[PDB]
């Protein structure tokens, strides 16, 4: 059990999103059962009531891990000394939208948020965008804070690399916890890549790849590409809220896996700063396959990549440029 | 162990339920090597909501669930489930009367009763959640006289966890460092949140709370009120009452009950009176308890002091007459 807590931010944390968070990280989820925290929770004044009550219902709960809460509306205050930073500020979709449709309201706080991470933060804070368009608002804030080293910047596509997972696992009756290693290539938005081909099943005579389980290699080219890809709005449209939930969770995972590190024999999917691997142009915030170890993240080199493949990569790749090309018509 | 647990959460369409079903899908509340599977039940006009958080459930990817099932059918939902923790009811909203919530309410928990008693597996821990909750778990308990009367309980583990963190707040030290507070009686502003058996651990040793605060008139005055009111503060802060904290606290209520309860430390547990404290017998009313072997025992003996009786019977004649307003709605 470690003395020294770390310190999460997460923005937004009056949301749905923050308040299906919060809980999570203070009960070690995100960080481990023997890791200490403190949070602080940073929104805006607008909100400030209800930012207060969610610091009392965590201060009601009397999580034993949890060994301050920092809840403000000032956004120095609220990255002074932070160790990561979860950052789900900004707005919703609403039905019916896409997740480009936020990037107005949302790009701002991103520029903004930058010098506040960037001056105050503790130096190897490690950074994860949630609030979407989550690509292009990590974009946005690794160009606007140039100090933070270009490793320390995420964004979050391990919601659709778990929905891609659960998908399988629904398709085959097999437990989730059996199924590994699909991968989410590109843009949180529907031109991501939901890949099955590298994914596999532990089964009781070894693993076995997820196609030759699956024995319909057209749907998982075609329909289980769009549900993954459509997921977030078939959520909308079930709860009248976007996937606050699962959300929250995948991003415990996220965090979790890159400062405690993947397993052995399996990779995960996050929004890295691209360096110019797999032909995808350098300077995106792109979704690779990667592993984790030592608090790093290191791309899954080597795998073998077809000319559909090639395509839609690339395809998502355009899309990056042009969005981010469009946020920053969208900034002063 | 390997077999799953099967753990059903009623109302789980709500706000509660949406903070509690990935607490249990992540094992806080059974364990983090104990694999679960999920039934929510909800009513039909939150059913497609319900089908959302079955999707959402999926999504997470978590690898301890091993299955969800989502209906409306109170049969389907109960049958064989080892814990139920039952959230399903109707918060309080302006302009509704004290009679109005309790008609509202009572009435779910003399149905499911049948469903559950013919239905969960044996041994089944019970907990209601949903307000009133002491009296929701006594019709509940009353209509399945054959669940033995130490399974059913209900959440007072809000309010204890409320007066850790006021004393926490108060000293200014971590919560990890205070234990032992007391809820007696019932859900509700006539709770007694007593600090006179409390600890709080300190470089020279674990000291009485009473000793480090060294301020009776907060403890037994403001101290109180702040414990007593503090639901009706979080619907003034957030405009809904309280989930996240909720949720978090029906999972240590179960955790404690079926795991155990930590070395050297009692939690609060409304449950089935015995007599114990000279309080009446067959209401539901909460107590300081161990629990081991997944049973609750109620620790026995601690000095009751004037002022401290007169609370613990006051809040059990509100717990009477509650009992006698949900009679008054069921004929
Ligand atoms: N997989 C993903 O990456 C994923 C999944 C679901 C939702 N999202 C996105 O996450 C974000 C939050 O969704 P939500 O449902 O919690 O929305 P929400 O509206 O419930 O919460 C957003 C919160 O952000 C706060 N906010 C606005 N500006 C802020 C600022 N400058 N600083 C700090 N906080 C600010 C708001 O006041 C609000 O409390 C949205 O952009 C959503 O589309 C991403
Ligand atoms: N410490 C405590 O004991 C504590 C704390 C906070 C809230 N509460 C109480 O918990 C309950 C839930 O609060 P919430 O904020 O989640 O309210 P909510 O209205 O969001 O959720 C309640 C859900 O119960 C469902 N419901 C109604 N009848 C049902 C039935 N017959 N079977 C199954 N489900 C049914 C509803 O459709 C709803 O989805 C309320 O009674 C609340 O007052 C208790």
């Amino acid at each position: 059990m470690a003395k020294e807590p770390v310190r999460v931010l997460v923005t937004g944390a009056a949301g749905q999103i923050g308040y299906a968070l919060v809980p999570m990280i203070a009960r070690g989820i995100m960080l481990g059962a023997d890791q200490p925290v403190i949070l602080h929770m940073l929104d805006i004044p607008p909100a400030a009531e209800a930012l207060n009550g969610v610091k009392m219902e965590l201060i009601d709960a009397a999580f034993p891990l949890l060994k301050g809460v920092v809840a403000t509306t000032d956004a120095v205050e609220g990255c002074t000394g932070v160790n990561v930073a979860v950052m789900v500020g900004g707005f919703p979709r609403k039905e019916g939208m896409e997740r480009k449709d936020v990037m107005s309201k949302n790009v701002s706080i991103y520029k903004s948020q930058a010098a506040a991470l960037e001056k105050h933060a503790a130096p190897n804070c490690k950074v994860l965008v949630v609030a979407n368009p989550a690509n292009t608002n990590a974009l946005i804030l690794k160009e606007f804070a140039p100090s933070i080293p270009e490793k320390n910047i995420s964004c979050l596509t391990r919601l659709d690399h778990n929905r891609a997972l659960g998908q399988i696992s629904e398709r085959l009756s097999v437990p989730v916890s059996d199924v590994k290693n699909v991968i989410i290539w590109g843009n949180h938005s529907s031109s991501q890549y939901p890949d099955v081909n590298h994914a596999k099943v532990q089964t009781s005579s070894g693993e076995k790849p997820v196609r030759e389980l699956v024995k319909d290699d057209a749907w998982l080219d075609g329909e289980f590409i769009s549900t993954v890809q459509q997921r977030g709005a078939a959520i909308i449209k079930a709860r009248k809220l976007s996937s606050a939930l699962s959300a929250a969770s995948s991003a415990c995972d996220h965090i979790r896996d890159w400062v405690l590190g993947t397993p052995e024999g399996t990779f995960v999917s996050m929004g890295v700063y691209s360096d110019g691997s797999y032909s995808v142009p350098s300077g995106l915030i792109y979704s690779f396959p990667v592993t984790c170890r030592n608090g790093d993240w290191s791309i899954v080199q080597g795998l073998p990549i077809d000319e559909v493949s090639r395509k839609k990569m690339d395809l998502t790749a355009e899309e990056l440029k042009e969005e981010k090309d469009l946020a920053y018509s969208c900034l002063s």
